[PDB]
């Protein structure tokens, strides 16, 4: 069984796909695969808030469900319903999918096309988070609004920015195209490397271009080349204005503050 | 400093008369202010195409840049240059308009006189596109004329229809405002969800004149939220069917068009 879709960021609608997925596995007596498709048609338009994640954060996500396999999007793009399924799922009784799936030039492939073929198609039902039906977009607007207390409800988990490198570690993202975060200041956890776990003052500004500075709360050291993954906890103020210090030394005091108060709710 | 004038539609030459207002308050080390004047005259005279967006869009875009206040035409129509001064220019060293700038009694206002009590005014030349002023007008003369593709030249974004969700397709709900209608026909748009989620849509302008939607991909009950309508391209003239089957037909046409071209242009950026 096949479950397809792009899957950025993994949120609890994509873990009920996998989920269904894995048990309809079972009860086929069939293997498990997930095909992620590398970008969705919007990624290439102007206005694409960018995704929740790399595609290869995504898919050491999704391997930690199925077999996990990428559907190039360059490669794909063009090819019809027919060539896509005879490429792509020969031998494959069943596809999991999520609702309005589409495939091929024009989108002219949907699961009505995969039955037609002899492909039993599930297709999963959105979930919905209070009122809204939990989805990438939704998670990528709050991400840009800032509003990452009310993640969770939707991803499974905190938002988070991934990359390498007062003082503040300049995190490098990649090439990809990343969503950004309503420019501002940040409470983040800070996972460092060999399991390390220290919070963290991060600031999100312009340098078009986006910067992710992270001033780490009981660390010197210097992680340089090494890789950072912050959990993006809370949005404490919007950007500002040298008095920077003063700020970035309330910050980084109402830290400690929501800090302790975390602790003390034992 | 402050900036002055109606900005329909917040298009090109109004973003530049707003940069120049934000540049001379970054130089004085001020803070700007928008008066935003609700209507144009010609608002409430004969044969008026409508505005391009409501007052409420209008303070949401010009919101972006500074502190924006709304006047009232009629509260100011009436006022006599200095009424106006008086009443809304204390201590304000400059003023950024664009051309034409008038204000207060038979529009005996101008940047001449409020140069005059000693503030400095900043005319912007219209901004030219294709040999031609950007002007609210003039995007509004295109909408009309269904020419939505030649828009973002001028306007500097794609003309929307936005309001309320009054095969299944959303009738829109523009609201109450007087808002200049598209050439009656069928029209591919870039629907913009209340989630976050952007869809691609067929829409259809027939016959107060009736905008609906049909959303490609999507499923669920839109009644009582907003839809924001990037209006893409002009497909086909409004046509009348003497028979309900070729109706469906041309409607299964549509997606059909709309699909191939919603594939052109990802493609076509590269
Ligand atoms: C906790 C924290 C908050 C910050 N907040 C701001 C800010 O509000 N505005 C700003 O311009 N720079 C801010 N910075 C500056 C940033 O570290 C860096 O010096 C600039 O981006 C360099 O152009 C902040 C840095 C830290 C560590
Ligand atoms: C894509 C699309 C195209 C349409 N084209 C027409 C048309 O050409 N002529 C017409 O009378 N109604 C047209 N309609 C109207 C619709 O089928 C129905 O008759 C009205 O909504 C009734 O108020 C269209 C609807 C859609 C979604």
């Amino acid at each position: 069984v096949v479950s397809i879709g792009v899957f950025d960021g993994v949120h609890i609608g994509h873990q009920k796909v996998l989920r269904t997925m894995k048990e309809i596995a079972f009860f086929r007596k069939d293997d498990s695969l997930i095909y992620t498709i590398s970008y969705p048609p919007e990624y290439f338009l102007p206005d694409f808030p960018g995704l929740l994640m790399t595609v290869e954060s995504r898919v050491e996500m999704l391997s930690r469900y199925a077999r996990t396999v990428v559907l190039d999007f360059f490669r794909i793009k063009d090819l019809t319903p027919e060539g896509f399924v005879e490429r792509y799922l020969s031998g494959v009784s069943a596809v999991v999918v999520g609702r309005d799936f589409r495939f091929g030039k024009n989108a002219s492939g949907n699961a009505s096309f995969l039955r037609k073929k002899g492909v039993e198609v599930y297709e999963i039902e959105d979930v919905v988070v209070q009122g809204k039906r939990v989805s990438s977009s939704l998670i990528r607007n709050l991400v840009q609004e800032g509003r990452v207390e009310e993640i969770p409800a939707y991803l499974g988990r905190y938002f988070e920015i991934e990359g390498i490198v007062f003082p503040t570690a300049n995190i490098d993202r990649g090439n990809e195209k990343l969503v950004d975060l309503k420019r501002g200041v940040y409470l983040v956890r800070v996972h460092l490397p060999d399991g390390k776990k220290k919070f963290g003052v991060m600031n999100v500004g312009f340098r078009r271009n986006v910067k992710y500075e992270v001033y780490i709360l009981d660390f010197e050291g210097d992680l340089y080349g090494q890789r950072l993954k912050l959990e993006v906890l809370k949005f404490m103020r919007d950007e500002k204005k040298e008095e920077l210090k003063a700020a970035i030394d309330q910050d980084v005091k109402s830290a400690r503050n929501m800090i302790d108060d975390i602790i003390n709710s034992k």
